[PDB]
């Protein structure tokens, strides 16, 4: 009966909560915390304010990785280890690596071919430089292919970039990393072909179990600047400790049950009955998180199943630990386990039915529902005529419609009041504020008010009809 | 009939109102201020620019210790140290320590090679209870709970105990000093530490009012520094004034009403009307009274439990014991502050004095299982919301990092107080998709159902009232 | 019919409005602030980034009335007009009941201020009148109504001199005879200045609290004022129109008591009737404010020159402050006057009607709001009273919750004042008034709309 279907509901809902709940476990947000704000809020140095997050040129990227990266790495207590609180463990050595694009890899007019003589174009692997250059010496003057490093592209914020490129793998001490970064500054390492450069390491903190990976980027965009962004991501490689993580191992072999269970109902009763099956809008819940628990199932399998560099980096530990594709498969997991858990709360409004009032409720949403697609549907298109003239007029200026996407935030801020009208009329004194007040004016007296018109006719409606009949 | 309930009840909101700004000192929040910015705003020394709010290390709480805590302490005019002139420091403060052990944590044996010490997160499990250092005094040796007098504190990272390592410094600056940097050369802060408190009590005889301090510094397993305070004002020599004789009057009458109330509730509970409570009012009552008897209790308990005070006062050199009396002070307080919210809102029991008053509590009063059954449902997208919040910004945020702070968030994002600049750098896809859908679900489908089921609600019911 | 009623009106309306503009741009905000920021903002010294905006102690207050006073007192670029005054409040040694538990270690208390509690013996060395008092009519003082305290015209005064040598001279001597014990409760510091580079007043008020648990409160108020004469033809223009005002009002007031004599049994049933009663009483107040001003402002030029007396003007700038807080309600009810008067098409007859049939409902709901609103504001006030700052007044709780409701929360401090009752609050506060209290206005307006249109439709 019915009862059965909520006890089994409760039983997943229970186990999938204590799984992700066990994942997010006690604070890690101040793990994470300790290591951003050594890195990146430190000043470059005692006299300029200049920190990682606000990087305006190549000589700042060149005082912070001879100053606050280098205090921030190595800590003092024979080229002993170095503990970064006395605590978190620098795993192995750092290392850096850049990209580059080719000298006269444009187009240029034939105009000015006597007054303009170098170009080089954005980013793209058909751009990019594979020829050694300075004193050809090291790997850090030698293109190494992406099969070579074992990398993988990384989608920065201006583009998608290669995982190879030319790189060097720093010291176990203060005094050795200082000397190669001095002497990669020298022989001059970044030109005006550089369009980006990576810095990585972990660490471990056996205090708790969990490792934390850190990769730095700095973009330098083809029309000048500097672009920094950063990534700190906590893993647990070494999970079977203590008695907890025996009990989420039984926990993860229960949902692996629940899932396969699902799925052969789900597959029984497509198999016959009801052959369509997709108008009821509770079997496309169920086969969508049946869908998401297979795929976050298959990435655990293939992501925990390989864990061969952690045993690489055992077997030498003056080597470069290689834990990207790790928290990459790690940030995977967690946005899906997030999405799944979000889908199994809200079908919890199967149940909710135990008397009138739950039941004329759910009615009228259902049939709303119907109603309010189609009006949506006009709303979003007005909602993105106004975005696309947004990004069209005041695309190039304000900094906040630089791209499509940020024009629909930026107008959903706007519904809430979080926007700064003096920018956007700086930008453009007239169409700025025709745009900002017809919007406002628009959107809260006539397209707010529709959608309330519609859902108190049809509730009137419902709750009239039950009453009568 | 309704009029002797009327005006027993107006008095009876009359005195608990006297009682509750009686004890309400008009402009007490100057004496926690000046107090907060003479000891967390003060740079730990000229040079630096920390104070005790920004702490970041250990060394810096030892500059703080040796700084601007024996500055903010110590005036000069075994003398008296009146801190703002007008504040008279207690006895001597107290400096105590919470420590774990070496090994309550375990290391993996594919690392056991390069890492040997262990210290797991704070537990009463895994607290060290062993002497250490140069064992000859008391900061060294582990003291139980009873034998120290403590109870547990709930900081942020845990909840501490009230036993550790202890030190009852001195009267004067000169020995203090000497007494912490004595305590800096023999290492006391090991990597063992868990937490560690700072207590300390003002009396400012202008005013009959005490203060307590307590400043917290909790050192989390994975390295740096959490801070805390709190400022708490307390009086414990009632009755000096004549406005003292008039409040214990008023205590005493408030008792009689307390006392009335409960006999009568017995009395409407047990033989007459069994089982009552389908009503709202009569649930209203329950609980204005099940709140002030607890109140009551707790006034009694901590009423004639003052004889701390008179340890203190028969011997003026010793550490005074305020914090059990500073605790149940804030209890006090927020049970009496509900209380009051809730005799208020009881007011609309009397507010039918026309046909408009009758009609809007009417159309109110039926819109009650609607608007709680659409509630449920509300709440339950919320929480959904909430959930994935958590997962997804629970790390890196600062407005995520725990399941409350999450649906304080969310409060919080329907005024739009919001940053988007961490949201969107935290999770470049999903967190936008968060946030958009978040907004279009809160203004655009849920608040105009709220809306509808006012506006219908209100609307039959006035019709149907009218025609009847 | 009611052509020439509106046409009254609308003549009425245009006038205040050209007085507001004349009066909304005279160009002395931006001197209030250059003037503030000389007093207020400017170190004590090269060394200390103390300022009276910060002040924190006794000492710097000592070496701010000798220093970032005299050195913006005598040097925009405005100039003395007079000679000022500094006087204080003081307590009485004495004035408490130690209690008995610990007296061995506790001499000496002072209570708060309080006029029972003033002390009025002869302090110090009785060589001037500074260490001597004298009453509230012998300086023709009155109340200040300050932060912690309202504060009477009495205590001890002693006024300045014309020359900086020998104003410091005697601040130097009141410093070095202890001035200000621990008894002291406020002192005041007052002078006059005319900024010749541009003819324009102001009338400064500087003020010092010492609260009984230690400590300073800095408060201050600027206040200019106008001598405006026949300079410019704008100026002409104006005065053109204040006097035609000035008859229009009267003609107003005549057709005011004329409506009151001929329909004196019903009067105040109508909710505009008494729109134009207040609205009358305000314009007659702000009138008597501003000829009292223009009659008295002729009084204070003979301090330009060379004075050796305070002059004592303070009442101007409390009826400066009254006058123009008057102003702004006068022509906002002028405003919804004029919004009364659009009921022309049927259409705007349907929402007239509708607005006036759902009158007494809206009041009656808005007693319920209010009760559910202080009940809010009061747990607020017992809860986070003593730590935020933004609660530490019944009034100022008041006004938190309409920011808050306006979206201005802040939630720091209200977390971290009381972790547990602070959030619950906040979170009970804006479920309760976004989506349930806030929206019976609504209901009652959509049904009273739903009425008026069905019975015009029947009918």
């Amino acid at each position: 009966s019915v009862l059965r279907e909520l006890v089994t509901y409760l039983l997943f809902l229970i186990v999938l909560c204590i799984l992700t709940y066990g994942m997010m476990s006690s604070n890690v947000y101040y793990y994470t915390r300790m290591m951003s704000q050594l890195f990146l809020d430190t000043p470059v140095s005692k006299t300029e304010k200049t920190n990682f997050k606000t990087l305006s040129s190549m000589e700042d990227f060149w005082k912070f990785t001879e100053g606050s990266l280098l205090d921030g790495l190595y800590w003092k207590m024979a080229d002993n280890r170095s503990f970064i609180f006395y605590e978190n463990l620098l795993l192995g050595v750092p290392r850096i690596r850049q990209l580059r694009v080719r000298n006269g890899s444009c187009s240029i007019p034939q105009d000015l071919r006597d007054e303009i003589k170098e170009c080089y174009d954005v980013y793209s692997v058909s751009s990019e430089d594979r020829a050694p250059f300075g004193p050809r010496n090291g790997t850090a003057w030698i293109y190494t292919s992406e099969k070579d490093l074992n990398g993988s592209s990384h989608w920065g914020i201006i583009a998608t970039y290669s995982g190879a490129g030319y790189y060097l793998d720093l010291s176990r001490t203060r005094e050795e990393t200082a000397a190669q970064v001095a002497s990669l500054k020298k022989n001059v390492w970044l030109d005006r072909g550089t369009r980006a450069t990576f810095i990585d390491f972990s660490v471990y903190n056996a205090n708790i179990n969990l490792f934390c990976v850190v990769r730095l980027l700095v973009e330098f965009p083809a029309t000048g600047g500097v672009i920094p962004s950063w990534q700190f991501q906590p893993l647990k490689l070494i999970r079977y400790v203590t008695t907890f993580d025996f009990f989420l191992a039984a926990c993860e072999i229960i949902f692996c049950f629940f899932i396969f269970y699902y799925v052969v109902e789900e597959i029984l009763e497509i198999r016959i009955h009801k052959l369509h099956y997709f108008r009821s809008f509770w079997n496309c819940l169920d086969v969508v998180i049946v869908v998401l628990s297979v795929v976050a199932i298959g990435i655990n399998i293939y992501r925990t199943s390989n864990v061969e560099v952690l045993l690489q980096f055992l077997e030498d530990q003056n080597t470069f630990p290689n834990f990207e594709h790790l928290a990459y498969w790690q940030i995977q997991f967690n946005n899906i386990a997030a999405v799944t858990v979000f889908f199994v709360w809200i079908k919890l409004f199967k149940f909710i039915n135990f008397n009138r009032t739950m039941s004329q409720l759910s009615t009228t949403m259902s049939r709303c529902a119907k109603d309010l697609f189609g009006f949506a549907i006009m709303f979003f298109i007005i909602f993105l005529a106004y975005a696309q003239l947004a990004y069209l007029v005041f695309g190039t200026q304000v900094d906040d419609f630089s791209t499509f996407q940020e024009c629909i935030f930026t107008q959903f801020r706007i519904i809430l009041g979080d926007i700064n009208f003096a920018e956007i009329e700086e930008a453009n004194r007239v169409l700025g504020p025709i745009y900002f007040t017809t919007f406002v004016f628009f959107m809260f007296f006539i397209l707010l008010n529709m959608f309330l018109a519609i859902i108190n006719d049809t509730y009137s409606e419902v709750k009239s009809d039950l009453a009568q009949q």
